[PDB]
């Protein structure tokens, strides 16, 4: 029968748990529904797994490095069993954690698939047993998407991100399809690691939402790092051979004639597509919740659906896709509901982002084609630039560091920062810092620098 | 005889380049006068050779994590010829590139040593021709402090940064003496490569100017990296065996009797106890320019001596001994004078600094005890965090991440950053522009994450 609590979130992923930690500390009393393992995507099959594998793969760039640097090489051979087995327990020591602080701070934690029911106010129902509250948050996150059959036919042979933390071998041959960040990770760590990549991009360049400039650096420093970058290609079939996947893909140049050409031998056929959100089970059909034509929960600025009672916050929405920004969003709800700051709401402008490619990618901000449109041509002033990190100057192989900086108005307010080099991944918070504040280029300018570091290059920017 | 000119630096390094550029640039008729090679201490023994002996004793110790990431071991043996010859090609090209800019700017050269006349007017002479000019900068900087016989018997047997610098094999015992950061980073540069290393210091622990957790922590990673660190201990004398040095040491710890100990077989004894300045042989009495004990030229937040007409920037005047201050100040001056900014001065607050030890320090702003004295137990927070960097979550050897942020008044405005740990030095720069502009917790509190890396630990102190 229905339970009653103060606050019902469904999902115990990134949005679920901040929400119901916060939300229970201001005195709550909350439950978290999760079907399957705390942490969600995020730390089963996200960033946590992620990280530990990049890592692995900046060892292998760096073994590169290491007769250069006056050490005698090493004989290579990358055992990925080892990592898995650790990467695996690590993250089950995240999970135990994870439950800890759950029970530690009183939450329950309704273990099954949550549905909304047919009662008038909203209700839940978790293995016959209803729960209700009056506010419920739906944090159910997305998954992958795959094509299927009934269009490429043969989709169902390559895996997804999942199948890729469930590899237990260092895949042959590898092609990833994809154009976007898990798409480049993904090419990136299996390419240092070893394996042959071809990442298959529908156009010319990658991760092409992101400014020009770090597109454009991308495809470069990863068609330098032994990936290959298949331009306007799309797989038509894949079929099951002997030796491995057969993938029959059709590259089509635009100003050129289409060729199909065959991928033979491929060990792994990874579909780094998309992600669909995780709706269709939860019964919204019952309460007559609006979604969009994907599936993803239609909310507004505070994270309110069009129910009252009922809220969405992190990837099941459909927007900015990334733990800290279901955590931010989880937050400030948990505050705008139970402390009553009813302006409590995340603001998706100045989100920062890091893209672990190799070198690491960070951005935070306007593009600057999204100034330009933004302010104007007349408005908006660029300033770049990029040389060699000196960890370089004595390596033969060599990477970049591109940095642009896009400033509007008079006082040249900072509104993107964009860089792709060593040392990327951890220089960026700061900046996102001072770019919330409404920093402007003097500030940054007016910031004695550190020397010898990549980060001095942006406050002597000229 | 006198030649005239708008402007005369004396002194090619950081300091002095920087004003003569943004001078000349602004129209002026610069030269520099500069007896040896151009960049000064920093290119030459400085920054620059520093940084590279550093990223190599990085992948010394990364070369210790390689089984535990799946790849099989190494050998061993760090070469060091073939790191110098190469750390010294890359110092030869920058020379070759601050000479080029130097004459592609217009600005003259006086190669030789430079010293004040007995002429009524501020007056210079390099090699019996005189020169002079409405504005004279001294950027002579300064240079490493030896004890001498009259006081250590035997100090002159051991060398300094700049016979560091000069080295050609790996050191087989070293000994370092000083506990500031040039000590700590020559102590950790030639542990990690392989040296027994011995790090002598006059008290318990060392960097005793930074935040305690600085200071502290740092003693430590020194300590579980194989350095030994010899508290409350000073050199009475050394003495040249047949096998190497033989260092007589009185270690004294308060509460105990004074003990006496030779340190034999030797092969390296670095003083890193001090920086006097470079102003004896400038004739600085010709002008009757102030001076305070040490040898130091005083200056006004303004950069001016007592002197109309001259001025000094950088390590010769004692203060901030970073090579971006000395460019800092010396930029800000070529535009007092040559702009007519007359408020245009360098700010000695919230200068940034990374110290390159392992792992690398970082930090801007006042120490707790700075600003509890400055502000009272009363209004000053604290907020810090110690954790092991996700890195080490599958290696068996361990380092650690503590992050404190000393936070003053009720806004809790942040008044010190500092922290110790991996990517620490690429880290800084922007909390630097951010602990600039006046930023309160919130707004670093109000900044999405970034996940996973260590500088998210910043935004979600609690
Ligand atoms: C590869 C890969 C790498 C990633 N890397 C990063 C990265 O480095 N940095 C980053 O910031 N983001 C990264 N992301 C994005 C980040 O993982 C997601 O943004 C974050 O997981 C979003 O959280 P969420 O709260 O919306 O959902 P989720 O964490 O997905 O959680 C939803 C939870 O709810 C459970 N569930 C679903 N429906 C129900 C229901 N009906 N009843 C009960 N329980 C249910 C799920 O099992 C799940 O555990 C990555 C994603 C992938 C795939
Ligand atoms: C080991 C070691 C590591 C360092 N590492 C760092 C670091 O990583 N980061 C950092 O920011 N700082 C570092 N420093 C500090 C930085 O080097 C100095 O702050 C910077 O060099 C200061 O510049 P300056 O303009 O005062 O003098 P300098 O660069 O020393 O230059 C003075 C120049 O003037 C010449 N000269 C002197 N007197 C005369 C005269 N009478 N006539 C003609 N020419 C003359 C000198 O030859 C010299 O080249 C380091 C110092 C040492 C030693």
């Amino acid at each position: 029968a229905v339970a009653s609590y103060d606050y019902l979130v469904i999902g115990g992923g990134s949005g679920g748990l901040e929400s119901a930690w916060r939300a229970a500390e201001l005195g709550a009393r909350a439950a978290v529904v999760e079907s399957h393992k705390l942490g969600g995507t995020c730390v089963n099959v996200g960033c946590v797994p992620k990280k530990v594998m990049w890592n692995t793969a900046v060892h292998s760039e760096f073994m590169h490095d290491h007769a250069d640097y006056g050490f005698p090489s090493c004989e290579g051979k990358f055992n990925w069993r080892v990592i898995k087995e650790k990467r695996d327990a690590y993250v089950s020591r995240l999970n135990a954690i994870y439950q800890n602080n759950l029970t530690k701070s009183h939450i329950e934690i309704i273990r099954g698939h949550a549905a909304f029911t047919s009662d008038p106010k909203p209700t839940i129902e978790v293995s016959g047993k209803k729960y209700t509250a009056p506010h419920i948050l739906i944090a159910t996150g997305g998954m992958p998407s795959t094509p299927h059959e009934s269009q490429i036919p043969g989709a169902s042979l390559g895996i997804t991100s999942d199948g890729f933390f469930q590899l237990e071998e260092l895949p042959g041959r590898s092609v990833i399809v994809g154009a976007g960040y898990i798409a480049v990770e993904m090419a990136g760590i299996l390419s240092a690691l070893g394996s042959k990549t071809s990442l298959m991009i529908r156009h010319d360049k990658v991760l092409r939402s992101f400014d020009s400039m770090i597109s454009t650096n991308c495809t470069e420093e990863l068609e330098n790092a032994g990936v290959e970058v298949l331009k306007f290609s799309q797989v038509k079939e894949v079929k099951k051979t002997l030796s491995g996947l057969e993938v029959s893909m059709v590259t089509a140049v635009p100003g050129r004639l289409p060729v199909m050409t065959m991928i033979p031998d491929v060990d792994c056929l990874l579909w780094a597509i998309g992600r669909v959100p995780n709706t269709k089970d939860l019964s919204l059909n019952k309460l007559g919740i609006q979604t969009d034509d994907k599936g993803h929960i239609i909310v507004d600025e505070f994270q309110n659906t069009n129910v009252k009672g009922i809220y969405a916050v992190g990837d099941v929405c459909g927007k900015a896709l990334l733990t800290p920004v279901a955590i931010a969003a989880g937050r400030k709800l948990a505050h705008r509901l139970f402390e009553y700051k009813e302006d409590s709401k995340l603001d998706y402008n100045n989100i920062p982002t890091v893209v672990f490619s190799h070198p690491p990618i960070g951005t935070v901000g306007l593009t600057e084609d999204e100034a330009i449109h933004k302010y104007g041509i007349e408005n908006v002033k660029t300033y770049s630039t990029s040389f060699t990190p000196m960890y370089h100057a004595v390596t033969k192989r060599k990477t970049k560091c591109v940095m642009k900086m896009v400033c509007a108005n008079k006082e040249e307010k900072v509104v993107g920062i964009h860089m792709q080099g060593l040392g990327c991944d951890e220089m960026l918070q700061g900046f996102a810092v001072a770019v919330k504040m409404g920093a402007t280029k003097a500030d940054f300018d007016n910031t004695v620098a550190i020397h010898p570091t990549s980060s001095e290059e942006l406050v002597t920017l000229r």
